[PDB]
């Protein structure tokens, strides 16, 4: 009596017709948000390039490839890059760019593939390991804790850490969720990786379950009239993440925290938008 | 009081996480089905090759790329091929194949792009037009009649026809929906283009609205003592109605012939085809 | 990642707030359709009253009570009435009317209770049985075949038939679904029980699964500016239903079919809007 | 391409078939919870009775009838009672109880009707007004703030206050949401009106939007013949200070206001932390 019926199953497609909700308002306005990245900050570039040159890295794995913007730079700067993402929607933009530039030998040798953090061991050939593995742009926080024990968090980290060769580097960030939690507000335009050329009003929703933060949902609105879209994030605190990320290497690592590209010292006056963890695999 | 909170908007994605329902069981078994194209029938290859060479076609536009398999065979045989689709999830497999074969010259020159029949005039620069436009595999039937008056079908076709050069070909097909509606059954594994390696039980559901056929929905089941399934819907074009529609798209200014499973179709013949293929030559 | 979260579970309510979708367009236009019953046809009344008087019935069970319109008449004509429905939403209107007329002894005596055809043995005290059991207004067809084998149709009928005392009467109808299937159209205003005093444009959808009719969905459009609602039905053909209803009494019954209150002879010229089966329990 | 076909519209019913999700597991366990009202506390009975008799109230309006239990006790004790609710699913149990007891004179004169706080002015003819208006059990918190500005809360309260005669009472309560927000926890079985016979595990979820408390959502797990089944309900977490302002504003300041905590006077900074706050307003007149 109350059952519903589909034209087609969730997840499938068909020639000649747009994929499910691919042409909706939300998906359209979101396509502008992810395209709002042709102003990478000079400060972000310098710091990441400086880091990788400083540690002598050549083979880099980017495990949160997205549209490919971090990976593209590294391709242009002569690294040997493998880029990997779980989301085909975003990966589409990276593959596209590679194709458009396929006649430059550097882009011809750029490796791009689907992989999931939770099955990364199987999804990616790592050999002895990569010189550096990167997970920037606050992407790790997209993985929620559905199981309730952060077991998916630990598995993802362990798998990501296991890509790093001995003496190699893991660079991984998250946004300053300590601040967001205590103020309830996630201010817009504070992306220090890329300067936004796109105006945003953002509503911030924090969900706390049994007295433990569980989820932060941002509702983005853009002018047109005006239309909105929504994304959600797990709010990692610095102290918890610091513990999780080291656990990932079974304690065998050197660890340090940057705040917006500079050394961080707890109780320092400057409250950074982002924490970046840098980990040298000690074995 | 009754509203629902999402984690993320529909249609939206994020680094590190699989897209919506992309790892679902329905989507997995559906992947096997779209993948079931390893055995192109020799009859199909020989037929299309023959047809195109007959009319001197070099510039060919596939408006229903899908996984690229129709297009791939034309690349190999040395045509200049532009393939498009509205579907990124399927296009993915075409692109991927082109990437794997990019050291072969023909492959390098294969153009694959996003495009919708309803905006085709805008998504694709036809210049003067293509020698042959192809839309095979029963793909046209995937476009439903959301409005009741079949106006989308007419706009689609019209846009598809405008891609054909004066004196060029449109080759466009549909499954035999006269038989399916008549019997109430869509029997499985009769694909004439690619012999099925995969076994499926189909349940055929036909919706009729105010006594006009509106939709055929097939639920497919497979094994692996397993029992997973998935579902697709189609618009049941009868031969007479489609013949009218496809001509009107040209404004009557064409030579029309219909084939049934690759051979001439004579109404009232004993043989009942699985597919009707409409072959139009634009006047010019 | 793709999970949704409710304010409240499906099915529950809370003081001070309207129940789920109780105030929506569809609900509101549907409330008008079910209220469109203050013109009972003279032909209906005379026939049913005529039938019950003729067979000497006093205790009647109405197993598709709805808003109570058929039962109300029977109360007013001095039968001892028990009225039963599975839907609380509709039952609310019957209870309401009883309450308003509680000071008339006949209404004070009227019995109104929730029961489901699939558990009617347990839900309704029948003793030796009722003199007559009625299921009019094409209500039976509201029970779909979700299991695929019509097993729910048989169970419902067996339970309904078991309420009838030996020598007693079952009166049960369905709409002429033979006609609706062959034409694809379910014309509006053809209700021979109650004259519609409300204009409705109707779209008719028929679903056939593996060559067997499975469902008829009517989408009703009603000005009051258009609001729409939708109900669905199982399309019982005469030959199948005649078999099903007799099976329900294990063959031990006299059976006859009426077409819009008059004898029906197969192949007769008049195509009726409704078939009414009349069954006398032969043991 | 992506649309869905329903069998029937949402909100619509049909003879012979149960209403939408009415037989679901979540609805079945939820019925047990709304049914857990067999033991009215003696402290509650005594308190309300006293309060009303003190102000000479006879005509009493329950704007949150639910299953009727608050009203029933007033019918029995000889008041003239009008009970309403927006919810038919709950009102059903009130009506059914009145039907069963219809031979008792008091229950014959018990008026039970459909009405919404937001349209209360229209759904109920108040004439000159009622002697006491009651809205107890934390029912008011079921109304969410769909708009952001708390305007519906204000309209609702205003409407509720307009039902009170000059010099009449409004008695309206809320769970102690200061404590629930502060601790993040909504501990089970503290109902001060009806002692719980039913055991529940609660999970407490608090949503904050731009740093303002917006919703508290409780998931109750209840034991079954030994199995577990869940149902959910949501609430608006009214703090004491804000609600005290809101409930006064509804009268236009023209009232005497006092707040009780679990039936006893509340003095801010007292050691005892109440489970419920009960606001007692006397309209000036």
């Amino acid at each position: 009596v109350d059952s519903v019926y589909r034209t087609r199953s969730l997840g499938v497609a068909a020639e000649g017709i747009p994929d499910q909700y691919a042409d909706g308002e939300a998906a359209r306005v979101w396509q502008l948000y992810i395209g709002d990245t042709r102003s990478r900050t000079a400060e972000y570039k310098a710091w990441l390039l400086g880091l990788l040159r400083q540690h002598g890295c050549h083979r880099v794995l980017d495990v949160a490839c997205g549209t490919g913007v971090d990976s593209i730079m590294l391709v242009e700067e002569g690294f040997s890059v493998t880029s990997v993402d779980a989301s085909d929607k975003m990966l589409k933009y990276a593959l596209k760019e590679r194709w458009n530039r396929r006649k430059e030998p550097a882009f011809d040798k750029w490796v791009i593939e689907e992989a999931n953090w939770l099955t990364l061991d199987k999804d990616v050939p790592a050999g002895d390991g990569f010189d550096a593995v990167i997970c920037l742009g606050n992407s790790f926080a997209h993985l929620p804790d559905s199981k309730g024990d952060q077991s998916e968090h630990r598995l993802a980290l362990k798998n990501i850490a296991s890509m790093v060769r001995p003496g190699g580097l893991l660079v991984i960030d998250h946004r300053n969720y300590d601040y967001i939690l205590s103020t309830g507000c996630a201010p817009p335009g504070k992306n220090i990786y890329y300067k936004s050329d796109l105006t945003k009003d953002i509503t911030t929703s924090v969900l706390t379950v049994n007295n433990k933060a569980h989820m932060v949902t941002l509702d983005y609105t853009v002018q047109v009239g005006f239309s909105k879209f929504r994304l959600s994030y797990y709010p990692h605190c610095l102290a918890s993440f610091t513990e999780l990320v080291q656990e990932a290497f079974g304690g065998r690592c050197q660890h340090s925290v940057l705040g917006d590209f500079k050394p961080y010292r707890p109780g320092q006056a400057y409250v950074p938008c982002y924490f970046i963890h840098v980990l040298k695999k000690t074995g």
